[PDB]
């Protein structure tokens, strides 16, 4: 129901890239995290997901501090994650890519894994790429496959690190509906992207980060005229 | 059990890189596939595992033709695979890398996954790297982690594609001992590597391929005396 990060801090050498960052995502809502290149968004995703150790802070699900849980146990509790950088298996076919994911699924039979594979391919308009290898896909084809992989894991909370990069405008609409639809079924989404228009359109609320600190919080319409935010991020 | 490949063939352009290759491994044996760079060893491995389509040939386990099964279904039937190129997750720690694989394990409870993790890390002498990230490891540390990952999947048959590249001589001896131990437990092994002396030492018999044809077979002593093998491979 509730995923909360409190007082996250991270430094490299001594560059404070995240300091005292707190945020919350509830199931059945889409929440943004936006900000300048290097502001510390991917780093906060790392700390929530469990891939770098934090300098300070706590990760909580439903009044349960899971800060000491390793990555795999946090994923078992429902945290999913789409990396920013490419993560498709380059030698595997699209279908193989999604099946490697659906292997983890103790809630689906062999037949239901099959159908879920086809279903995702049809939803993302990639069924014609079924037997294409990862390495032979175009930039947007590859990204949409990676989004489908991350969804195929059926998380409770999904952190999407720049899902729209390389993605055409029509697929960006299509993906927004896939995500809206899963939100309706209780999926919590934390999303970052620099396609600000399309991202804010689907967000119920959003956080703004800049040089490692939160500098704003609220609706799309609100964020779009916070004076600090126009100066440091929007133009 | 018995894993057989029969009459495998594969061509790219007007270059047939594998032609009429047949191989077999039984549980409880270690078998080599050796031969010049480009001879078609990795290509054969891809056809057995299921990542490249075959031009001709059949894959059989015991009395079952599994040629039509996809990669995930062949792995469920007990085919395992260590890729030649790097496959570690670069942003995960050694421990996370191991746990991500031990997630697929229906036969181990959460406590038993973690004992298997520590057990693997101590057998490969990598426990001091437990929380080091994939990308910051040396070449042989990275390779040893990749072998542990492939064995963590508990296959019935494992195809090891150049496991000793980058690995120091002491760890080579250690790895030979770890796989001889799993051989004694019923694991079948198909191994290819250019450390000829060390690889033939643990093989009971081997095949020599050159330009995609089998040109020799037999014990290590037989392989090493064959004049065809000296000329095209040993030099
Ligand atoms: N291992 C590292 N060592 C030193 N500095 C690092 C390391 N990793 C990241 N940084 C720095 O920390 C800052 C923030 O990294 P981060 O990836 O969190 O940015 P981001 O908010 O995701 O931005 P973008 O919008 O460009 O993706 C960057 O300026 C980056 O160069
Ligand atoms: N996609 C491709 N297109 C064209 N040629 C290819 C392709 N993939 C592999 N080859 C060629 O197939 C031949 C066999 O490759 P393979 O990877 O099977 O060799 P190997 O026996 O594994 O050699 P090494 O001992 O260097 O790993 C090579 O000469 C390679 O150049
Ligand atoms: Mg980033
Ligand atoms: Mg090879």
């Amino acid at each position: 129901a509730t995923l909360t990060a409190k007082n996250l801090a991270k430094a490299y050498k001594g560059r404070r890239v995240v300091e005292d960052v707190s945020l919350t995502v509830n199931s059945g809502e889409i929440v943004g995290l936006l900000g300048p290149n290097g502001a510390g968004k991917t780093t906060t995703f790392y700390m929530v997901v469990g891939i770098v150790p934090r300098d300070a802070g706590n990760i909580i699900i439903d009044d349960d501090d899971i800060s000491l849980l390793p990555l795999h146990a946090r994923a078992r509790r429902g945290i999913g994650y789409l990396p920013q950088e490419a993560s498709i298996f380059r030698r595997l076919s699209v279908y193989d890519n999604l099946m490697a994911v659906l292997q983890i699924r103790d809630d689906l039979s062999a037949e239901q894994r099959e159908d879920r594979a086809n279903e995702l391919m049809e939803e993302f308009h990639i069924e014609h790429l079924r037997d294409s290898m990862g390495q032979s896909l175009s930039g947007g084809e590859r990204r949409r496959v990676e989004i489908a992989r991350a969804l195929a894991a059926n998380p409770k909370f999904i952190l999407l690190d720049e899902p729209f990069a390389g993605v055409d405008p029509i697929s960006v609409i299509d993906i927004k509906r896939i995500i809206e639809h899963l939100r309706d079924s209780g999926l919590g989404v934390l999303i970052t992207d620099h396609n600000v228009r399309e991202t804010l359109a689907v967000c119920e609320r959003a956080y703004i980060v800049s040089q490692g600190h939160l500098i704003a919080h609220g609706t799309p319409t609100e964020i779009l005229q916070d004076e600090h935010v126009k100066r440091v991020y929007l133009g």
